[PDB]
């Protein structure tokens, strides 16, 4: 494997599917119209935590799932 197995792709373009709703027309980084340089390194981030966390924290990369609803309410 070079940097891309048959299945790890469609993770790159499932990261691309959540902060893509996240962007609408207002958040982080100038956003601009090639700033997908800051939505990669943000999904980037996650491969370095699967990597340690061995997705034993994220049963199927949520990060919007209702599977999150266990104590919303905090203020945190």
């Amino acid at each position: 494997n070079k940097e891309l197995d048959p299945v790890q792709k469609l993770f790159v373009d499932k990261i691309r599917e959540y902060r893509t709703k996240r962007q609408t027309s207002g958040g982080p980084v100038d956003a601009g119209p090639e700033y997908q340089q800051d939505l990669d390194r943000e999904l980037f981030k996650l491969k370095q935590m699967y990597g340690k966390a061995d997705m034993n924290t994220f049963p199927n990369f949520t990060f919007e799932d209702p599977k999150f609803e266990v104590v919303e309410k905090p203020q945190s």
